[PDB]
Parts: C-alpha cells; structure tokens; sequence
C-alpha cells in the first residue's frame, strides 16, 4: 500500500495553466525557507524551478508516466523528461 509523500519521490506535478509536468518531491536544506504546512517543495526537471505543492497535484511518477511521459512543446518539458528518466536525483544546481 502506498506511504505519504517523501523526499526523493518522483511524479507529475500539475499546476494551473501547464501540463503536468515531470518534477520530484525535494529536501528542505538546513536553514532554507519551509514550505507552508500540508504542502511539499517540488522541483521541476527540466525548467529547475520550485513550487508548493499539495498531494492533490502530484502524480506517482511510475504510475502516471505512460500517460504524461510524452515530449510537449513547452519550454524545459523535453529536458525534464531525460531528467527524470535518467538521473532524476542528481544535483541541478
Ligand atoms: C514553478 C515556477 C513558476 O511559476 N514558473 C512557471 C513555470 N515555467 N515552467 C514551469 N513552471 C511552473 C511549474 C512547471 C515548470
């Protein structure tokens, strides 16, 4: 059965007005802003930028990848794409 949400986890990740969208769910660094309570830090592949988020808008990645793991035109999605495929814990700084 599934657990909740954490660091590490690997999903789609919708927002308003964007496709959803390949993303992990991130660590929050020591003495680094926390999200609001019951939302998570989301990192977009591709774009790099972080979002919060609640469950609501994340998708497991294994799960939701046959419907959402397709190329779009959008800026940054066909990177996020290789990204969470082939390296999706690495360091994007
Ligand atoms: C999250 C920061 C933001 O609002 N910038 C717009 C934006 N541009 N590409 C993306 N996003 C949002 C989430 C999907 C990736």
């Amino acid at each position: 059965m599934p657990h909740a949400f954490k660091p590490g986890d690997l999903v789609f990740a919708k927002m308003k007005g964007y496709p959803h969208w390949p993303a992990r769910i991130d660590d929050i660094a020591d003495g680094a802003v926390k999200p609001p309570p019951n939302k998570y830090p989301i990192f977009f592949f591709g774009t790099h930028e972080t979002a919060f988020l609640g469950p609501k808008d994340l998708f497991p990645y294994d799960k939701s990848k046959d419907k959402y793991g397709k190329p779009n035109k959008r800026k940054g999605f066909n990177e996020g794409l290789w990204e969470i495929q082939n390296n999706p814990h690495a360091s994007y700084s």
